[PDB]
């Protein structure tokens, strides 16, 4: 109930002042919040990628947190902000075009409003700057105590727009599952194939990647990078308990190429 | 009470020098909650960290020390000056017009030179003015220092300013310049202002002059979504000046325009 | 009592893995003021790591924890150790030589092995030690857990150092070389200490540099000569440096860490 932490994440970026100036905005409402980046280097309108560094969000930070997340090319449009309660006691905030989905799978909506009151805007709102005016000025306000029924009209859980997102699946004599993000600091691949799929199977393994061009390795299954010699690939599972692919002490992606969808096949 | 520090830079994030800033300001001022505006203002480009700041004062509270330093004259007869502004923030930086901007924002109130060793981080290192004066002087502010104390007070003429072009009527529309670019999405933003385009009561012709002229018809929108993805609009920004972007997508890499480039919107 | 936490690590802070460490920080040590270092460590670097980390002691106050990891070494027996220094910060991290420059600064009075179940964020998953034990372990002691309690006692010289090249005095000169690049501005910063070149003052020097001759002005600061004109100066950490004044040194004269720098009187 009390929400003195605020996680903040955009598409903005941090190279000049805009991100600060919601901080400024945020620190001016609730001038006792802690204010921390998730990060503002999303990919610009990449709602999705926004949605994917937000997944683990709600885990990693405790019950007293608003996730304030903004990437909003509908901006000044009917695409309104939401104000979520989650079932870990944290508050959402963000624009209603499926960037809060990932978060919401790994704690579902429990109560949930469309921001449209003005008295939890920053007056005058700009049309091309919701994220500012709407999006930081709420969550500054949830902050500082207004309740979370004030900020507008409830709305039914499934009014909140929702990111598909694709399974991994048992086929003839493997597991096919997909890219669904790079590890981008070090070229890891990670995929949507969870630990309790490939048990049957654990070793060393036949993966093939569908992607420019269709490679087949042959990988040992390791706990964690150090089990091969530097520079030789790994599959293990990730620190989000699905299967990934790396070089020990290199960049997976740099020697093998891959994007975001590509096909992943595990095969014993 | 100034217990909030916002703090602009151009030495970067990518090494420790702006957190071993944040430490001798911790050190002083255990209790500040320290943000950054941004610290990837271009190595010693007074103007564009100017710029950066010129909003700072509108978004941050009453409460807040700006401390700013892009000091190519570090370890020179360039002094330090921090000054109380109309809002009643108080701002830290070299007198070398870097706080120009914002002050035109909000104009100085009072103003001294930062000369008292008691407000420095001795000994003060040559290269480095904006750890040990500037970082160490916002510090001994937002703990309680009197403003009075750092210095001599200077009368506000001679602090350094930094010109600026205006906008104006010419034969059949309004010339103005871009002033910068919303580097993260490609958007152009001019020194237009709304008062002057007072005739949206009807396309608009915008003319670009570089070493080639750009010519395009472009609707008068209020935000991005207002025309098709990939397509060009001029939308008033956050700021309510005259701008130019592509519905998500990146202006300035399909028509590139650089800052002090001329540009004139008139009826078509 | 250390309610400042100081974070430094090679994650980058272009998506959420920094700030994942800072939510379990914040979970267990509510009231922390947590600032980042640098998250922009190059990948598996643990020297640069240890570089970036050199001055942090000096400049944060005694009631900092400084956090960092730079742990290829994540889910194998390479612990992560907890270390009180002489200024009485806390330094916790990967007992991979990370930590090495910071303790040169301020050295070791206690260290433990961070090896007790209670000071990490379970269960901790073998490809991040750095989430799990180091920055968990960190916070733990921001929340008042004496360090005695993450684990056992070890003696200082079981912490791994990593090598630190020292200049010396040669035939006619000093000879040193590059330890670091001022990336933002491309200023090349050496191993050669003030006390080396104040013997040498009459103020122009003749340096040499590995793989160039330069008779470079000895300046207190870059706006000393014309913009784009080259100087030797002392860093803000008092050693030898080069740099072009409102310009870019090492784009003119491309150099490495590791190379030689000779420095030699007129
Ligand atoms: N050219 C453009 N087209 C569409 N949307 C744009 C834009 N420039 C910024 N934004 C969008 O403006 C939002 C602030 Cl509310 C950001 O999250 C960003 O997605
Ligand atoms: N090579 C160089 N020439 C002139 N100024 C320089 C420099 N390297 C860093 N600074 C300047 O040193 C300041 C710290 Cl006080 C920074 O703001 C930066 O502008
Ligand atoms: N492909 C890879 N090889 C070796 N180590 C790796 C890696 N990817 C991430 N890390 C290492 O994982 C640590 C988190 Cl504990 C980071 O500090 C990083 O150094």
């Amino acid at each position: 109930m009390q929400h003195n932490l605020i996680a903040f994440l955009s598409d903005v970026g941090s190279a000049d002042e805009a991100h600060a100036l919601c901080k400024g905005v945020m620190y001016g409402v609730a001038p006792a919040a802690t204010i921390v980046d998730i990060t503002h280097d999303v990919a610009p309108f990449d709602v999705r990628e926004g949605a994917l560094f937000l997944a683990d969000v709600p885990h990693s930070f405790p019950a007293h947190t608003v996730i304030c997340a903004y990437v909003y090319p509908e901006t000044g449009t009917a695409t309104h902000t939401i104000a979520v309660r989650n079932e870990k006691g944290q508050l959402l905030v963000g624009p209603n075009n499926g960037l809060l989905s990932f978060a919401l799978d790994a704690s579902p909506a429990v109560e949930c409003h469309e921001v449209l009151s003005p008295d939890v805007m920053n007056q005058p709102v700009t049309p091309t700057w919701y994220g500012k005016d709407i999006v930081a000025a709420c969550a500054a306000h949830l902050a500082a105590g207004t309740d979370l029924a004030a900020v507008g009209p409830r709305i039914d859980p499934k009014q909140i727009v929702r990111l598909p997102y694709a399974s991994a699946s048992e086929v003839e004599g493997g597991i096919r599952g997909e890219v669904v993000r790079i590890d981008r600091a070090f070229g890891n691949v990670w995929t949507n194939i969870p630990t309790h799929l490939i048990g049957s199977m654990l070793e060393r393994l036949e993966v093939k990647i569908e992607a420019l061009s269709d490679t087949v390795l042959e990988l040992p299954f390791c706990k964690t990078f150090g089990e091969v010699d530097e520079g030789q690939p790994l599959l293990y599972l990730n620190s989000r308990g699905r299967l990934a692919l790396g070089l020990n002490q290199s960049n997976f992606i740099e020697k093998w190429p891959v994007v975001p969808g590509d096909s992943i096949t595990v095969s014993p």
